[PDB]
Formats: structure tokens, C-alpha cells, sequence
């Protein structure tokens, strides 16, 4: 699938792509509900994390899957967009909850759809 991180249209390009076209973008992609909940979890981002696509579905990113994100820096933000209905930031952000210090870039991104909220990331 030939889109760009970080570019300025991608919430209409990711809005026709199933399962299979979000595993073919060249970085990770999240997409999550306005409590956190992960609704969609690409191959990409697997091979960054080390979590398994599959098994992450339902899980809450917050609580459960990603507490090192749980903070103003990330977690703030993410709630603060869901309150104000709209979201675009970008940020560096280092996980090391299940890793040894990884730094990653991160674009936090509104969907179109409803309810939803993509989380984009790639290695820096
Ligand atoms: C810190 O706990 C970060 C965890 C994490 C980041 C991104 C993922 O896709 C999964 C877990």
C-alpha cells in the first residue's frame, strides 16, 4: 500500500483498507476508540513492538497493552483530542515496557470513522 507517514490526507486513504491493505503500510498503524480500545492492530506494527496483531484486538492500549504511554505526553494528548472531537499530533516517544529503550516518532490522527482514532508509528 503505497501511502506516506505523516501525510496530510492519510485519514481518507486508511479509510478503505481492510485488514490485509492496513498490514501492507510501511509503518505501524493502530486504530483505536475513544476509551482506548484497539480496534485494529497492523502487521507493521508488530514487527516494531513485538506484540501480536491478533491477540492485541479488544485490549485496552492505556490500561493494559501500553502502560509506558500512559501519561500526559501520550495518553494526555490522545484524551484531550477525543474530548475536543479532533486530533493531529505528532511527537517522539520511547517504549520500554516489554523492550530495551526504543525511540519511536508517533502521529496521533482522528479517523473518519466513527468513534475511532489512528495511532501511527515508526522507528527513528
Ligand atoms: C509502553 O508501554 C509502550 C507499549 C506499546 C507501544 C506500541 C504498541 O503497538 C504496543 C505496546
Amino acid at each position: 500500500e503505497h501511502v506516506a507517514f505523516g501525510s496530510e490526507d492519510i485519514e481518507n486513504t486508511l479509510a478503505k483498507m481492510d485488514d490485509g491493505q492496513l498490514d501492507g503500510l510501511a509503518f505501524g498503524a493502530i486504530q483505536l476508540d475513544g476509551d482506548g480500545n484497539i480496534l485494529q492492530y497492523n502487521a507493521a506494527e508488530g514487527d516494531i513492538t513485538g506484540r501480536d496483531p491478533k491477540q492485541v484486538i479488544g485490549k485496552n492500549f492505556f490500561k493494559d497493552v501500553a502502560p509506558c504511554t500512559d501519561s500526559p505526553e501520550f495518553y494526555g494528548k490522545f484524551k484531550e483530542g477525543v474530548a475536543s472531537g479532533n486530533l493531529n499530533t505528532m511527537f517522539e516517544y520511547t517504549f520500554d515496557y516489554q523492550k530495551t529503550p526504543t525511540k519511536v516518532k508517533v502521529h496521533m490522527k482522528k479517523a473518519l470513522s466513527g468513534d475511532s482514532y489512528w495511532v501511527f508509528v515508526k522507528r527513528v
